[PDB]
């Protein structure tokens, strides 16, 4: 019939000014007809008009819902259905308008600020939805809020991961270019030991990626959180690893003079030092930040495999470079020995007038060794420096060991050999590595063989420093004696 439902305008008047049960009476009448849905509707519009006048909209709607809750119980019979209508109106209108307002402007002017706003707006909305769930709305309310948040973020959170990666690729690219421009280095003799490894570029790349993970944690669907957080990681290993540090490792690998003369190749040891600190900053953000997001991954086993693979590819290159730098040093110590150690040193031309000291070949080497050891300590941190010295010291002991075996020794030449080793031992003591010192300790005892009289030869072999050594090793040194044939020293087949 002629619905004079425009007594709904009588309800509007009652709400305008004055607190009354007149709102209740008109509402109680209106539930008898279709139009009770419209009455509560205009009630929501009116109480919202004077509300939004604050800098913070999420506090404004929090105060709005509390004052409406105490009033709605006075006016309507089923406050729970009215209340759900309220917050739905707040979300579908006010919240969605405030989100579209913040994002449209910054979307085509500041992509990073867009991501930081989308993250902030989504966080405050969820925190707000947790405040609204405290009210006695119709249970299953949790699903109700979830649909409201989804209906105003579904398309923002859909194209999220693509904008996040497009941003990170571009921002990382700009950081790398800005660094290679400040060094006047176009991609693909340099006297400077330029490592091309910035501890600023890496820490700024990690700064950027860390923040991307945090946004990824809350803005990515939990079912796709692992695959999304790993997509971001692959961007890091493409710019930080492949493009920055792996590039500087190959560039630094070509500045090695290849075991020749005149080598100012302190360069690569500086590269090893920086790369190690970079690695410590790398896996630190990996364990603390990326791992909590990837822990629940279907194929986490393949995620850890690529992380390991990447960090081993460059681990090997560092091991190739430390090896090439070491035999460059061994190459020079060998050069000193061949050109400055003659036969007449251990096989003196005239037995009569010989002053026994360590050879000039010995001092030239020890002086060189010490000059390089110093450069190693000054170019590396305490942890990885002892592993390098150990290798150098082992190779150092190896060189002298085989060097001593290509000479014949007279009675007089014997002492000169010990004097050499004794000085070599002091040079090795400067390594501060027990292994190197102990290796020359056995070589020192070994030289004792080509000095003692033939009758006390098998006696000395029974000594504490020699007994626990292989008989073949004792034999190799006895053969170096000039009177190995002149005496019955062939009794070393036992
Ligand atoms: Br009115
Ligand atoms: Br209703
Ligand atoms: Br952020
Ligand atoms: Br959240
Ligand atoms: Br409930
Ligand atoms: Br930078
Ligand atoms: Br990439
Ligand atoms: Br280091
Ligand atoms: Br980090
Ligand atoms: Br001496």
């Amino acid at each position: 019939g002629p619905l004079g439902s425009q007594l709904i305008q009588e309800f509007t008047a009652a709400q305008r000014r004055g607190e009354i049960g007149r709102m209740r009476e008109v509402a109680a009448v209106l539930l008898h007809f279709k139009g009770y849905a419209h009455c509560v509707d205009v009630y929501i519009k009116q109480c919202q008009e004077g509300a939004y006048m604050r800098n913070d909209v999420f506090e404004d709607i929090a105060i709005l819902c509390q004052r409406v809750n105490k009033q709605v119980g006075e006016v309507f019979c089923s406050p729970e259905t009215v209340m759900a209508k309220l917050i739905q109106s707040i979300f579908e209108n006010k919240i969605q308008a405030h989100v579209k307002e913040r994002l449209d402007e910054t979307r085509n002017s500041d992509v990073e600020q867009y991501l930081k706003n989308l993250y902030d707006l989504y966080t405050r909305t969820t925190a707000l939805a947790a405040k609204l769930t405290d009210y006695n709305l119709g249970s299953d309310k949790h699903t109700f809020l979830s649909k409201l948040i989804k209906n105003i973020f579904s398309c923002y959170l859909e194209s999220y991961i693509d904008m996040e990666r497009q941003y990170l690729q571009n921002r990382s690219g700009m950081i790398l270019q800005r660094y290679y421009d400040s060094k006047n280095h176009q991609k693909r003799i340099d006297t400077h030991g330029e490592t091309l490894l910035s501890q600023e570029v890496v820490v700024n790349l990690l700064q950027e990626t860390r923040h991307a993970f945090e946004r990824c944690n809350k803005l990515s669907d939990p079912a796709d959180l692992p695959k999304n957080a790993f997509s971001i990681f692959l961007i890091l290993v493409e710019y930080l690893c492949v493009d920055h540090i792996d590039y500087a490792l190959e560039i630094g690998l070509s500045a090695i003079p290849s075991a020749d003369a005149k080598n100012a190749n302190l360069y690569f040891l500086d590269v090893v030092q920086q790369a190690n600190t970079i690695f410590h900053l790398f896996d630190k953000q990996f364990n603390d930040h990326l791992m909590p997001l990837i822990s629940s991954s279907p194929k986490l086993t393949e995620c850890l495999h690529k992380k390991k693979e990447v960090i081993e590819q460059m681990e090997v290159k560092l091991d190739t470079g430390i090896d090439r730098t070491l035999n460059c040093m061994i190459g020079q110590m060998k050069y000193i020995l061949t050109t400055e150690q003659k036969k007449t040193d251990f096989k003196p031309e005239d037995e009569n007038n010989v002053m026994i000291q360590y050879t000039t070949a010995c001092s030239k080497v020890c002086a060189y060794v010490g000059k390089q050891v110093e450069r190693v300590r000054r170019s590396m941190d305490g942890k990885n420096v002892d592993t390098v010295l150990t290798e150098l010291g082992v190779r150092f002991h190896r060189l002298i060991h085989e060097h001593l075996q290509q000479f014949s020794y007279s009675s007089m030449g014997g002492m000169l050999a010990i004097c050499d080793v004794a000085e070599y031992r002091r040079s090795a003591k400067d390594f501060r590595v027990p292994l190197v010192l102990q290796l020359f300790d056995t070589l020192h005892a070994l030289c004792n063989l080509l000095v003692v009289a033939p009758d006390n030869l098998k006696q000395v072999c029974s000594g504490e420093q020699l007994t626990n050594l292989d008989r073949n090793l004792l034999h190799a040194f006895v053969q170096l004696r000039v009177d190995y044939r002149s005496a019955r020293l062939g009794r070393h087949f036992s």
